[PDB]
């Protein structure tokens, strides 16, 4: 419920840091994860959560897996991004100090 | 369509489409590579190796904002055509 | 040169980028983005950022093979200009 | 002397992949780091070696640190990755198959 798959070339980056803010606010942590050329968005998003401030990565791992390929016959390798994310003390009130609600 | 790759498969091996371009170029002389967003870099690295080995030109290289179904992405279109130096790269490789 | 900025630093932040942009266009209106090879991906997304955030638009976007001191890079070239709702959208952010 | 830092966005892919191969041959494994936007690079450097066949992956790791930044005043973070690769069984006859050497 609270995993993000980074593929779609369609979608702006910021799609994902929201929808990690959501799952992050939902559910504590979030899960994302994305291979190869998509590896960077996970790695541009987990950057600008730590930098801005809402929060603090419990687990990183880059790995070499094998993927189903049709056309290759057998499976090829493809570099994949685990990046597990746990909201910080400072989250929740970024989550309203941008709209002048900090209490 | 039959000579225009579009690069949005994040499982999808970087030869794949620097082999695909190749044997495009092979049948049609030239090749349309596209890609959006995040896919633009792998555009751009096709096109780096394609030029630097010798196995062909640019003729077109242009980066574009669109409209998607409004949300907007990056999108690079490069057409590319058959160096006077490939199908001795081809007959060699 | 001024107005331009070159991305080339894989130590900076994006926010360096996209802030450096939004302070640029408060003083010249337009501010220039640049990149080689792997950075094109950095200043596709800055654009990005602020076409959607309704920050700016874009007036010139280009790509093109250039030759490094002969090595070939991809270089993309983007100039922007303040949109309608900028100065808002910096008065209030 | 057997290690890659990715950073100088001048230098064509095939640098860093033969570069590699170069300190694979001379001393058995190498080194591959980068940050943030160029994680890309190593992604796909150890991509096309494990894929074509030259190489092995030991160690795979993907982190956040900090780095020293006069301008924001306190560091910022990014990620960095660090790949360590190895000659494959098949490195010795692949640097030597595609030249009609391989005996
Ligand atoms: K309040
Ligand atoms: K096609
Ligand atoms: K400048
Ligand atoms: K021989």
């Amino acid at each position: 419920k609270n995993r993000i798959q980074v593929s779609n070339t369609k979608k702006p980056l910021f799609f994902y840091v929201n929808l990690a803010k959501r799952y992050m606010q939902q559910y504590n942590d979030v899960e994302l994860s994305a291979l190869g050329m998509a590896i960077a968005t996970v790695v541009t998003v987990t950057e600008i959560l730590k930098n801005n401030g809402f929060a603090v990565e419990k687990k990183i791992m880059t790995s070499i897996v094998d993927i189903k390929d049709d056309a290759r016959g057998r499976p090829v390798q493809k570099a994949k991004i685990e990046i597990t994310l746990v909201k910080s003390e400072k989250f929740d009130e970024l989550m309203a100090a941008a709209n002048e609600e900090k209490e």
